């Protein structure tokens, strides 16, 4: 499919992350990302040797919480997520990630409607990427086929 960070090691991937940028090809995606004020992210091992990726964003008075399985695919860096509201299955890898600084995902789907479906994410250690974790992340947009218009920092979801 796409690279998987070589060696990856999902113990040093564990812990508080910011979804800092998005580029996906839906664009009510896109648009409802960049209206959100999101808070963090956390990874956390689930039992089935994958993760659990814990999303937080604001909405009126309330921080609401939100669960993702990211079940192992058989590589290390590699997962896939079953949605049952959408009917369909994505998979997820680490493309890249330094641990300490900042990881590129790319999601895509695999069966069902959502299929068609692409998204790549930036996950930043902080709430402010630097300028050049945002350069690298444009470039990796770009490598995945999107063009600059679909491609969004998150504020302050972020």
């Amino acid at each position: 499919q796409v690279s998987v960070q070589p060696n990856f090691q999902q113990d040093k991937f564990l812990g508080r992350w910011f979804s800092a940028g998005l580029a996906s090809n839906s664009s009510w995606l896109r648009e409802k990302k960049a209206a959100l004020s999101m808070c963090k992210s956390v990874v956390a091992p689930a039992t089935d040797g994958g993760l659990n990726l814990t999303s937080t964003f604001l909405r009126k008075n309330q921080c609401e919480t939100r669960t993702m399985l990211l079940q192992p695919a058989g590589s290390l860096g590699s997962y896939s997520y079953r949605s049952p509201h959408w009917g369909s299955t994505y998979s997820v890898s680490v493309v890249e990630t330094d641990y300490d600084q900042y990881a590129l995902l790319y999601s895509q789907g695999s069966k069902g409607p959502g299929e068609d479906f692409r998204m790549a994410t930036l996950y930043s250690r902080t709430q402010t990427p630097r300028a050049e974790l945002k350069e690298k992340f444009t470039a990796f947009c770009k490598a995945q086929g999107f063009t600059e218009d679909t491609i969004v920092f998150l504020p302050q979801t972020d």
